């Protein structure tokens, strides 16, 4: 049907606004600490600690996928990445400050990303 269609250029508007808002959040991590999931054969136990591991292209395999119904959803993983790192890492670490960055470095851009889609669809 043509209704399909129109929802399918829709999904993929807002999976072209999601893929702009990723790689600017992404830029907020210039070390890139939350660029890769982390690994287990490094933090073994890490699993016994964080129930739904997140990151960047975790996050892109999933946009590349549309599989984002929503900002919602991906705002979701967002926060996954960074309420993940600091519940594992303490405070006085290189990794729980970096998250706390990339949180309030980010919350301009999702704030915008918020009346971007409301406004356009
Ligand atoms: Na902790």
């Amino acid at each position: 049907s043509m209704e399909q269609v129109a929802m399918e250029l829709r999904l993929t508007e807002l999976t072209r606004l999601l893929r702009s808002v990723l790689d600017q959040l992404q830029d907020k991590d210039p070390a890139r600490i939350f660029a890769q999931p982390v690994s287990l054969k490094e933090v073994p136990d890490y699993l016994d600690h964080i129930k739904h591991p997140m990151d960047f292209a975790t996050m892109r395999k999933r946009l590349e996928a549309q599989g984002y119904k929503n900002l919602h959803e991906f705002e979701e993983d967002f926060d996954l990445i960074i309420d993940n790192c600091m519940k594992y890492n303490a405070r006085d670490t290189v990794f729980y400050r970096a998250a706390v960055r990339l949180r309030d470095q980010g919350g301009v851009v999702l704030r915008q990303a918020r009346r971007e889609v409301d406004s356009i669809g």
